[PDB]
């Protein structure tokens, strides 16, 4: 059979555990959660990635569905509260195809039943509104990882897209490590800066992820992940799930993009200027400068430089889907996947490499998390700290 063939198949034992979907804020911006005007049960694919059916072709077994916030909105526990409520009424609506997760055990408990086991994970820490208890009844209601940092920094961590802050994390950025440890929450440091990495790489006594982050030495920007880091993971025992987005993982989309913001400033914007008159300028500079498109290969190349440095037990894969609006060739939704499997076929990796990429890196470590909560859990109670008293006033 093709490589394409054996990578369904494969991926029919061993699915895939996508790290990062954001579905949920693709129905808050399109339809305020009007599920039903974007049901996904029926073909999504003139306004979303992602739906039940191209879920099911593209061989993924397990989603951790993004309840990403703004940052630079007020608000954002409330938001984050309404981005779980439209995670938890999907899974209400399609019981045929998906199925909550909140332990490894559920994962395997949905694999063995046919169903996508869905699980939550916060995309930024200004979700907790600087409060552990806050983090505490996140996790009550289902998140199970906590990107640390979105685009900005917060008061307790540096993000990789801002002017440095604290330094990577303050004393109460290490706390709510410390409670994220006990709580069995993985520590996401997609978005953060490679000092923030650092700082929870020594703090965390659980695996960490990063949720959808490439490779730094294989394309230089803040958003992929320094080969120091990569190395660290094996003993840590977390996983890197790379990510799709072509202005990460190709180098000719960082350098057009660099160029395409320096334009903007040219002409007075600020790079993310949306208004029409920002927007003329950008068509303008597309006009003369066609956007480059990555392909599976780009991505593949990330991983196989992850893998030389992280190891095959340290990888997985963070698509960001309906997060980001291009895709590479061969990647254009979520029915994609196949295709990138069946490119590490043809570059030898082997069938057992490819479940642990898939599957079993992402149970491992999620059990991992497990098992170092319920350490702690025995060990002392919950803190109680706050950020005046560890950062002052
Ligand atoms: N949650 C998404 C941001 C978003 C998307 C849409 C919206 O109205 C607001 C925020 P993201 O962080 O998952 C995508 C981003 C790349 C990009 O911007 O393309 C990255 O990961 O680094
Ligand atoms: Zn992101
Ligand atoms: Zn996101």
């Amino acid at each position: 059979m093709t490589s394409l063939e054996k990578a369904r198949e494969l991926l029919r034992e061993f699915p895939v555990v996508d790290g990062h979907n954001d579905l949920p804020w693709a129905l808050r911006e399109q339809v305020r959660y009007d599920l039903d005007a974007r049901d996904i049960a029926a073909d999504q694919s003139a306004h979303l990635h992602t739906d039940l059916a191209r879920l099911r072709s593209g061989g993924v077994g397990a989603q951790y569905w993004s309840v990403y916030v703004r940052s630079d909105l007020p608000g954002a526990v409330t938001a984050t509260l309404e981005q779980i409520d439209c995670v938890r009424r999907l899974i209400d609506r399609h019981p045929g195809e998906l199925r909550a997760a909140l332990t490894a055990a559920d994962m395997e408990a949905a694999r063995a039943e046919g169903r996508i086991a869905s699980l939550m994970g916060a995309e930024g820490g200004h979700s907790i509104d600087n409060s552990l208890a806050t983090l505490r009844a996140l996790y009550a209601l289902g998140v199970r990882y906590m990107t640390l940092t979105h685009n900005d920094n917060n008061a307790w961590a540096d993000s990789a897209t801002d002017e440095p802050g604290v330094g990577g994390l303050s004393a109460f950025g290490r706390e709510v490590v410390r409670e994220m440890n006990r709580e069995g929450m993985l520590v996401d440091l997609s978005h953060v800066a490679a000092t923030t990495m650092r700082d929870a790489l020594d703090t965390s006594t659980a695996p960490v992820i990063f949720s959808h982050s490439s490779s730094r030495a294989v394309c230089d920007h803040p958003r992929n992940i320094p080969d120091d880091v990569l190395e660290r993971l094996s003993a840590n025992g977390g996983m890197a799930m790379v990510t799709f987005v072509p202005k990460f993982v190709l180098q000719a989309a960082v350098d057009w993009t660099a160029e395409a913001d320096d334009n903007m400033r040219a002409h007075g914007f600020h790079h993310l200027d949306s208004s029409p008159e920002a927007m003329k300028v950008h068509a303008a500079f597309e006009e003369r400068v066609p956007r480059p498109v990555a392909t599976v290969s780009t991505v593949a190349d990330h991983l196989d430089h992850m893998r030389e440095v992280a190891g095959v037990d340290h990888l997985g894969i963070g698509g960001d889907y309906d997060g980001t609006p291009f895709t590479p060739d061969g990647l254009g939704d979520v029915s994609g996947y196949p295709n990138l499997i069946a490119e590490l076929l043809d570059r030898g990796w082997s069938q057992s490499d490819l479940a642990k990429l898939t599957w079993k890196n992402a149970v491992r470590v999620l059990d991992a998390a497990e098992d170092v909560s319920r350490g702690l859990r025995a060990a002392r109670g919950p803190s109680n700290a706050t950020i005046e008293q560890l950062d002052g006033t």
